[PDB]
This record gives structure tokens, C-alpha cells and sequence, in this order.
């Protein structure tokens, strides 16, 4: 909701009140999401502002406060903030901004990103390329700089960050995508590759010295229907748990395909029906695992654009046997969110 | 403060700045309150959004920002969110919204929970049903479906939460309310058990399988007046601490008496007048022992709806021979309290 | 920006994006301000209301959210509450406001904290008087209660704070500061003393009962020209570590020399000269060692009042031969900033 608006610069303060519930049996330890509250809530702000006819100058930062916390020693977690940057955008010559922001292979994954609680899966957090990281300087452009309608491109330079964790660390890299839209359709292509830290290659799982992600999606956007598909590779970025031995890393290769398709009814109902499936290859030991599985069956109802309730339903194909112990119950997700 | 009202949806972006201090002897350890600067600030959302004529969905939250910490290791020590869920009403069949809020039976002890600072010393957070709790489903309604006047019932779902303390945790349990309020008058009635959980029952003080809180209320408001006693009682829900031993848990039995006196001036000043007292018995080996004891007397300065001080003082009828190690001294607290 | 204004009360809501990056040699361990990602965002609130022509209560709260963190374990790294407090104005009688505030010391270090990024380097958190500490009254007057223009005066009480930390704790001590500004410039004395608590004491480094700061600062503000100087000393004031055999504690005495000279030019430039010198005198074992000695080098570049970005430049003038160790190396810092 923009709460302001003078002189050329508007600040939109937006977030929302999300009461949420995962419903798998057991405690929930071995299922897909989990079990129990997972109520939470978001705020944060787009600014903009016009310096001229021709530039732009703008920033945002969103944050996380969970709800299912109670108010003692643990009241903290979970709690993060997603993003925060600031930019410049100029007439055909492209847009520039740094700070904590997603990775260019997102523009990618964000085709399939759509599930009404769960999906994009392997859009994990500062994971390099494919999700939100920190210190990360974005040039993007558009309609090849005006002169090509729907042809869009972006360089990103991803700043070495050597955290506490195997993790949340991350080396120098370079990254891109070239998205292509046309009526309804839309195809994207983005890749990236950095360095991985010390503390990185000194995991037990996972071997080299250089990450890579890269995925290509596909998407039809209209009337209505939302279908779209994604299909990606890595090489030591994603990363994996041996729940047995109690070893953490990186795996060495994946295999990434998601896939939506949803439709939007007059009335308010949209209906979702997706496919995930994420297999790790060479993992040292155990082979080929299976990371995600899964088939999605769910829907979300809009009351207005303000509110809306939804079940997210994962049937998980993911099997008993296991060899990473990657949790193989199912789990329902039921939400009633308010948003401003 | 509305900061936003278009479309049929307006958000209320509310807070406040609290400048406290508290004033007892000695450390503080051994008084009511503690000692020392207790300075804090409020931020939150209320949103609403009507769907319709009958239809009305919301939400809201609430964070608590301590302002008495330093910036280094400690600047977390006290924060936390308060509330957070969205919810609906609907037409005269009543309302419901799930996340972190108050419990049923503070329908009841909010009666009394009207002192300047202190006060509602048995509506513990993360305690059940009489405060602030994760993961209830509550349901409301008024007027029994317009049908009576003045005549609202209530009933709550409490959902498991396992954490990590015996202190904030709770198995499953139901709850209800039902409130009549005539002109000036108001009766209220309110009730919830609920299991406990594993890591309640293995603690040394409490025993039982099922937690109980129940308490009703009277008061008159009106006229300047403000008039209210709440009497209670708990099983195995009340949490206490044995200082002397270092044990924690729950006292089996709680009786408690809340009254509340005070009288809105018209030039700005609200003298209050109370008294508490809660009682545990059966507590394994020290057998009755008083939990809270005090009159307190106090007065509110209201400049206007933005701005205020008070000075809060508790007279603490504990004494120094209190078996489980209850603070015996008095303290008062000095505010400056502005919000928006 | 000011979100609201109605009935005599208006509540300005602003905040900032600041993406930042820091460049220096090396794992950035030995360097003046460090090295990688610096990026964060800022929140806050102005509140003020009128509660009559001449009465006037404010509110402000104000918090500091890292972005440079993961969304992991260290997601909190950094965030904390700058200020927090509230008060009211009177007449021609003065103000008064308590809370977490700044000490009446930075009255006069404010003069020279002007550099684009770093600089005010002896304006300490939690420090006593030279920058934003916990529990302070603070009474001021404007204009020596309207009878001389110019000539305003502050006194300060600051409460006894006890913390985990010696670095972050203080006891009970009182401050004050008469500053005099006429057209153009400005002269400002301040100074406070305070009772330094038992872990104060116990630390190697750093010797007395008693905690002295005082600072003198004299500058030229106008026709787009600022120039500033500041010196002041510190009885066991000033913390310091020993890199060498891990010792904390505080410099027995130290004398401060800060020197500022900017100028603003129309088309938005605002170049940025500075010397900043902090040498303390007898410490333990030591004797005479440099805390700060750099010259400053920069210029900030305003798009307009929303957007903005800058480079700061620092030559460090200490040598790698500091008996503290510290840092002896450069940093450049580089910031592209959007604020509401």
C-alpha cells in the first residue's frame, strides 16, 4: 500500500499477517514441510524516486517475523531480513542496484515459484545463484536497451562472503540471464559460477573448487492459465545432509524439473497442480538420491487483493528407503492471509 | 494511526515510545518489579478489508522492541512479537482467525488489566489459555448472532506447541467465553484445559496430565468510572519457580483475585486504585505459598490521546519469609509515554 | 516522509536502503574499517504532537537491520535499537525526554561527524556521554529561555546501567553542554563524569572510580561551506584492547583532535576533507599509543534528498607498528544510498 507520495518519490509500505498450519502425521520430523503453527508475518518498503525524466533512484527492504515463536529465550528465530538494496534505473541504458537481493538464476526458477505455500524447491537462500543472497551487484536491461520489445538481459557479480557456515558462505562469481517474452509467452535462460569458500571444500560431501548453476524455463502467461516449466543442473551448489552419518556438504550434481500449471477462475479460485523433482548425482557414497519428489495438488481462494485463504496439498514421492533420509510423508498446508 | 483507506481496505499503522524506569531497592533482585530503566517501543498493523457488505478479513501485528539493551551482544535481550493472525467476519454468524493471540480465558482477566504499568499478573504469555499464545484457532460471536444484545460467546482450539522449555510449551486443548455486557455492566465466564506436554510433566514441581484455567469476571465502566474484580483458579498451569532449590514447573492449584478501581478526571488525570493476589496450593513440599500480593496505587496524566505519563506504585504484601523466594520488596515505575 | 497529520499530532515514518561495500587489503583483519559487504537498512519514527500552544510531546524509535547477514544462525548479527525515547517542550522553559538517547558530549563531537561514511570515530556507543547510551534524562533549552538567541544549554543524567559487558555498562553520572551559535558559526563545550561500575574496575586495562569526557568544537556552517573542528579528552573513558595479550579495558586519559572541511556544490557534489586523531596517555604497560590517526578523503554525490551514493576514502596514519595492534592498513568505502 503506498503511504506516500510528494515531489517525485513514493514509499509503498507493504506486508501481511500470515496464520498458517502444516498437518503431517507424527511429530513431523520425517515428513516433506513439517508439522505444527507456522504462522508468520512480512513488512517492508519500495521506495522510488524520479531524480529526472530519465533516472530513477529506488530501494526496498523486506522483512521476516515469525509467529509461531512464543516470547522467552526463542523469539528470535526465524526471524531475517530478505532483502536490501538500492539503484539506479536510466531511460534505455539499464538498471543498477547492490546489497542483499535474488540471484540472476532466479530469473529462471522464478517460473515454477508459484505453488500457493511450498514449490520452488531448489531456489534455496543464499545458496549463490538461485535464490536471495548478500552483497550482490545486479545490472539489468530492458528490450535490449529499447530497441528490442520483450528481449531482456542481466549481469550479476556475486561478492565472496565467508560466513560462520558451509552454507551461508560463498566465494566470487559471475552470473547471467536472457529472458525472452512474446504474447502470453516466455522463455528464460540464466547461469552463474563462483568460487567456492575453504570452509566450503573442507565438507565431507561435495568436490571442487568452482560452483555452477544454470536453468532454463518456459512459461505460458494468459487468459487466465498459468503454465510453466523449469529445468536446471549444478555442480557442487546444492546443498545436501546425510541424515545417517550426520555429514554435511555440497552435491556434486543435480538434476532440477519443475513443473506448473494453474488457471485463475472469475470468482476467485485458482487451482494449482504441480511436479517437482530435484536428484543429486555422484553423491560421494551413496550414488543418486532423490533430494525432492514430489506431486502437488493445492488452491488458493482470493476474497479480494487483500485476502485469501489456501491448501497446499504435497503428495511425497519421495520413498522410505531413502538414502539421504530426506523426509517421505506427506504434508497439507492450510493459510488464511491478510495483506496490505 | 490510519496511515492508508482506499478500495474498502485501511491500515492502521500504530506504535509507540515508552520512556521507564523503575525504582527499588538493592538490586532490584529482591523487589516486585526490578530496578532500573525499562525503557521499550511498539510497532504493528492492523489491517482490514471489506470483501463485501458482510464479509470483513483482517489482520494484524505486533512486535515489542526493547529500548534498555546496548547495541552490542545484548541488543536482542526482550524482543519479540506479540501478536500476528488474520482472521474473518462475516455478516452475524460471527468471526475467526488463527495465529498468535490471546487466550479465551483473557476475555476474562483483561477486566482487571487495566494498571498504569503492572497489574494482570496471572495472564502469563505462552501459558494457555490466559495470555498470548502461538497457534490458536479462535472463533467469536456477537451478539449471539444478533439475535441477543450484549450477549458474546467465544471458542478456541489451542494447537501443540513443543518447544524447547517446559515454561512455554502446551499440548492440545479447547477454551471458551462467554461475555454479557448491559449498559456500564459486564459479566464474564471463561474456561480452557489442555494437555501437557512430556517435557511439562517431567519437571519437579506440578503434577497432572491435564492443564486447567478458568476465571470470571465483573465490572463497571461508565461515567468516568471504572470498576473490576476477576477471581480464577488453574491446575497444573500456573508456572513457578522454587529459588531457594533452583525448581521449576507448575503449582498444582492457583486461586486468584484481581481488583481494579479508578476514576477518569476530566482534565487529564486517572487516579487507580488495586488488588492482586494469587495464591498457589499444593506446591509439592512447601504446600500454600503466595505467588503475588499487592495493593497498588497509582495515576495515569493523559495530555491527549498521543501523549501521557504515569507513576505506578506496588505495595508488596509479600514478606521476606515468602517459601518460594518471591521478590518482597516494592517498586515503582515512572513512564513518559508517547504513540500514534 | 511524514506518513500522518491530523488533530495536532503528525507521525513521520522514514527509514533507509544503504547498500555498502568496504575495500581493503587482505582478509580485511588488519585494515581501518574492515573489508566486503556492509550493506543494511534503518527504521524509525518521529512522533509529535501538539497538545497545546505551548506544550509539545514527541516520540522517536529508531533501529538498525543488518542485510550483509544470512538468513541462517547469524541472521541477527548487528540489528538493535539506536534510539528509543520521549519527552515534552515547553514554552520558553525548555525540553525534557528520557529514554535511550545521545549523550550531551556528542552535542559537540556532532560538529566533525559529517564524513560520508566513517569519521565521529570517538562518538561510542554505550559509552557514557559521547554517543547513544540507555537510560538518560535530558533537559535542554533553547535560546536561554528565549531571553539570547543562539545560546542553548543541556543537562543530563545518566542511570546506572549494569550489563554483562564491562565495555557496555556505567554507573550513575551527570553531563551538560552550553553551545553558542551567531550567523554562520558556532562554539560548544561539553562535558560529564559518571561512577564506572565493579566490572568496570576489574578490567587490566584502565584505572580510577571515575569516568570523564569532555570535547570543545568549533565550526563555520554556511553558504555551502562547512568546516569543523573538535578536541576533547577522556578519563577511563575510552575503550581499548590489547590485540596482542587479548586485554580489555579503558585508556586512563585521552586527547582528541577531529578536523572536518566540506563544501557543497550546486549540481549535487559534496567533496569531503578530514583528519581524525585519537591518542591515548598512559596505558598500562604501553604508555602513549595512537586508538585513531587517518587522513579522510571523499565525496558524497546527491541525486536529490531520496537517493544519493558516495566514496570514502581513509588514509590510515597508523603504523603497523601500533602497540595495540591496531589496524594500520587503508579502507575505501563505497555506498549507494535510497532513503524515505
Amino acid at each position: 500500500a503506498e503511504i506516500y507520495n510528494k515531489d517525485g518519490n513514493k514509499v509503498d509500505l507493504y506486508g501481511k499477517a500470515v496464520g498458517l498450519h502444516y498437518f503431517s502425521k507424527g511429530n513431523g520430523e520425517n515428513s516433506y514441510g513439517g508439522n505444527g503453527d507456522m504462522t508468520y508475518a512480512r513488512l517492508g518498503f519500495k521506495g522510488e524516486t524520479q531524480i529526472n525524466s530519465d533516472l530513477t533512484g529506488y530501494g526496498q527492504w523486506e522483512y521476516n517475523f515469525q509467529g509461531n515463536n512464543s516470547e522467552g529465550a526463542d523469539a528470535q528465530t526465524g526471524n531475517k531480513t530478505r532483502l536490501a538494496f538500492a539503484g539506479l534505473k536510466y531511460a534505455d541504458v539499464g538498471s543498477f542496484d547492490y546489497g542483499r537481493n535474488y540471484g540472476v538464476v532466479y530469473d529462471a526458477l522464478g517460473y515454477t515459484d508459484m505453488l500457493p505455500e511450498f514449490g520452488g524447491d531448489t531456489a534455496y537462500s543464499d545458496d549463490f545463484f538461485v535464490g536471495r543472497v548478500g552483497g550482490v551487484a545486479t545490472y539489468r536491461n530492458s528490450n535490449f536497451f529499447g530497441l528490442v520489445d520483450g528481449l531482456n538481459f542481466a549481469v550479476q557479480y556475486l561478492g565472496k562472503n565467508e560466513r560462520d557456515t558451509a552454507r551461508r558462505s560463498n566465494g566470487d562469481g559471475v552470473g547471467g540471464s536472457i529472458s525472452y517474452e512474446y504474447e502470453g509467452f516466455g522463455i528464460v535462460g540464466a547461469y552463474g559460477a563462483a568460487d567456492r569458500t575453504n570452509l566450503q571444500e573442507a565438507q565431507p560431501l561435495g568436490n571442487g573448487k568452482k560452483a555452477e548453476q544454470w536453468a532454463t524455463g518456459l512459461k505460458y502467461d494468459a487468459n487466465n492459465i498459468y503454465l510453466a516449466a523449469n529445468y536446471g543442473e549444478t555442480r557442487n551448489a546444492t546443498p545436501i545432509t546425510n541424515k545417517f552419518t550426520n555429514t554435511s556438504g555440497f552435491a556434486n550434481k543435480t538434476q532440477d524439473v519443475l513443473l506448473v500449471a494453474q488457471y485463475q477462475f472469475d470468482f476467485g479460485l485458482r487451482p494449482s497442480i504441480a511436479y517437482t523433482k530435484s536428484k543429486a548425482k555422484d553423491v560421494e557414497g551413496i550414488g543418486d538420491v532423490d533430494l525432492v519428489n514430489y506431486f502437488e495438488v493445492g488452491a488458493t481462494y482470493y476474497f479480494n487483493k487483500n485476502m485469501s485463504t489456501y491448501v497446499d496439498y504435497i503428495i511425497n514421492q519421495i520413498d522410505s528407503d531413502n538414502k539421504l533420509g530426506v523426509g517421505s510423508d506427506d504434508t497439507v498446508a492450510v493459510g488464511i492471509v491478510y495483506q496490505f
